[PDB]
């Protein structure tokens, strides 16, 4: 039953090791890799992943000398795919390049000649920010639970107390929220989904009592699951292939699970592999870093901000506020706010949220907001 | 200046030589080829392309006997890269294949021995529809519009008119909108983007000059073009280097494009390259069926729809039904409605929707919604 008022929304996550996550872990290992050389490095690299292949797409104009071989299987490594028998192994399978130059005529049209502050934008594109305060961490309920899923079962991968997990996972949660004045407010869990891949002994039930006991028990607050909460944990019944093995994986594939999981809304762009002249990460993040603090700054509980730009063109082409209600200020008021408080031109984002640190590979799993205190996650002190 | 109650949203498209909706492209002539010898054919084809390279990785299990080399370079044909002057050349690029069969762990958990109208979802996950009735089509004015700025310039390039066109491009609309009852209403077009690939002679000023009196003029109308409407025409300056040469493409990366335009909601699973019993794309087809159906039913004048599922498992987790205050109706009345009328099962959503239907190609430029009748397209009258 659901109460007048009151409504459902689902969010969903992955684990390290889903195919989609690995390529972009890789191509952000790869991003950070030209970083800790070249902090002006040029970078748009795709990863591919499908059974034995890691393949690097895209283009990079960099100073940098990377060993390509080593940064992605140091990757690969790192998420736990280290052996045959889990169907995938860094220290055997393929890697492959395919990497040029920057074209020269996005250089020249983007950043050639051009002072720092006004290189233009990288492409066009649009972007979206939003925060909500129904967590202190200004993230969505949904998807906040849903990543935790998935984090805590490569917790317990890797601390060998189910060590039948392997590391594909995929999570998905759905809450029942009351609305309050354009804000909402968590009530329930409604249902939750898990898949991991596991080894070829483990059975069925040892496996969702695992998940129910040890997973969900370990991560949702009691008072949200009740009699009536629906759990699907290896709905598919088994799950022993998996990885690129299972379904291939690309860059780019999960821009919902790395944003909001469906709330707010979400411009398209992919965020993995990419310096910060590429708007589709860093004007996102700046978007963010405005929708947080203008919550944080106590003049809204929920807010959706979009931006948009042209390549070539430093200042984005508009700015939008939406506050689903919960400002006393117009949305004109909070847009003089947010202009009189933030430059959002990728020259000025980048030395406001340090956008040339090689920090990008841990932004590549459970999301790239809401945690860690990354620079768009620290609110500004707003003036006005 | 922005009166209250009016704001500004903006959406994006791309044109059939982009290098991601390549990729969308091959993917579907895959799927379409497979179909036209086995509809039953399991199909996860996703596409990579970067200079001189098609690859294509995935899942595929399927009784057609399918010439990968002659779909993908007809396919490039059609898009019109066809001489190493434009940068890809049909006649002479690689075409690789890193295909295997569909898991069997997978197989067995979704349709293995299953009845079709019992056949659980292809994975987990999240999807929405949407509907505005201020188009005809019921498609926000602000996609509409830049897909048909791409769809001209397809247009006047084959047409031998500007023959100085190449086929990758990339368009951008922000329209400002009037508030009307929880529905919107175009007021005014603030910017427009056009990047378009060219040839080596054109100069600048020719291209600008083009790309208003005939592209802008021919689809935008006067109406909504005023002396403060902003144009940014080949803002980087020069585009001779494009489609996958000058951008890796790959399926899937182009979503929003697929969908709404940033408007509804995005549950971020790609169309192109998969069969029915995925439901990243059935179950969205469904559900912007279901949101047509309530608006052109006149229920609703704007209304988003959220599904979701757990692979293998063939009912919907749930399903809601957001009105933006523009039904008389309350939700849980607009869901009995849904529920009584629409079965989202995806062995039913295929019958009803005929996708084991070979035209999955034609969806894969200019957005999946909107355009041609397409079964998703032909509301269904409603009983209640
Ligand atoms: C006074 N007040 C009214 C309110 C209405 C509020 N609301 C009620 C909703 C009810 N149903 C659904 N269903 C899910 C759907 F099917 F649409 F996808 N979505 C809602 C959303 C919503 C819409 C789009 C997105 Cl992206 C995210 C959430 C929403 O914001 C919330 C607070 C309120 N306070
Ligand atoms: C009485 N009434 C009130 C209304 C408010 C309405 N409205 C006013 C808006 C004002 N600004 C923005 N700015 C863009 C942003 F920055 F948010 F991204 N978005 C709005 C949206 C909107 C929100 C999320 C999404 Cl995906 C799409 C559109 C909206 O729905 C529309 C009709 C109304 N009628
Ligand atoms: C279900 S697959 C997508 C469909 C697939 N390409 C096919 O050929 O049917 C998407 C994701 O689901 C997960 N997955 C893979 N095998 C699975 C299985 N046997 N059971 C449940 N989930 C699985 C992995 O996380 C994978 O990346
Ligand atoms: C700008 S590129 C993305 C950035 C690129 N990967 C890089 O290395 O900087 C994205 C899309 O923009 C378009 N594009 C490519 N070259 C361009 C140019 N010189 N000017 C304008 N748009 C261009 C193509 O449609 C391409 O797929
Ligand atoms: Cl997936
Ligand atoms: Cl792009």
């Amino acid at each position: 039953f659901i109460e007048e008022g009151t409504f459902l929304f689902t969010s969903e996550s992955v684990g390290e090791g889903h195919p989609d996550k690995i390529c972009d872990q890789i191509s952000d290992a790869v991003l950070d890799a030209h970083l800790q050389q070249d902090p002006d490095a040029k970078v748009a690299c795709e990863t591919v992943a499908k059974t034995g292949m890691i393949l690097l797409a895209g283009e990079i104009t960099s100073r940098a000398a990377v060993d390509y071989q080593k940064v992605v299987r140091e990757a690969v490594k790192h998420i736990g795919y280290d052996d045959s028998s889990k169907g995938f192994d860094y220290k055997t399978c393929n890697v492959l390049v395919a990497l040029e130059q920057q074209s020269p005529d996005i250089a020249q049209g983007v950043h050639l000649d051009r002072n720092e502050e006004d290189i233009g934008a990288g492409d066009q594109g649009l972007m979206f920010g939003y925060a909500t305060d129904e967590t202190e961490e200004c993230m969505p309920l949904t998807i906040v639970l849903a990543h935790k899923l998935n984090a805590k079962l490569a917790e317990l991968r890797r601390n060998g107390t189910l060590p039948w997990l392997r590391p594909d996972s995929k999570t998905q949660v759905t809450v029942q929220y009351m609305q309050d004045r354009g804000a909402v407010l968590p009530i329930r869990v409604h249902t939750i989904v898990i898949s991991v891949q596991h080894d070829e002994e483990v059975c069925l039930d040892e496996m969702r009592d695992a998940l129910k006991e040890k997973v969900i028990k370990a991560v949702v607050p009691a008072k949200y699951l009740d009699e009536d909460t629906i759990y699907h944990l290896q709905p598919s019944g088994r799950f022993v292939i998996g990885g690129p093995q299972g379904d291939a994986g690309l860059t780019g594939r999960k821009i919902i699970v790395d944003t909001y999981g469906g709330w707010g809304a979400h411009g398209g762009g992919a965020f993995s592999g990419k310096d910060y002249t590429k708007v589709d990460r860093s004007a996102a993040y700046a978007a963010r870093w405005v929708a947080k603090s203008l919550v944080k700054g106590g003049l809204c509980r929920r807010v959706l901000v979009q931006v948009s730009y042209a390549i070539g063109v430093s200042h984005p082409l508009s700015i939008s506020i939406f506050h689903y209600g919960t400002s006393q200020k117009s949305e004109r008021e909070l847009l003089e706010i947010v202009k009189k408080n933030f430059d959002l031109r990728p020259g000025v984002i980048v030395r406001d949220l340090d956008l040339k640190k090689p920090i990008y590979q841990r932004t590549a799993a459970y999301g790239h907001f809401g945690r860690d205190s990354f620079p768009w996650e620290v609110p500004k002190k707003l003036k006005y």
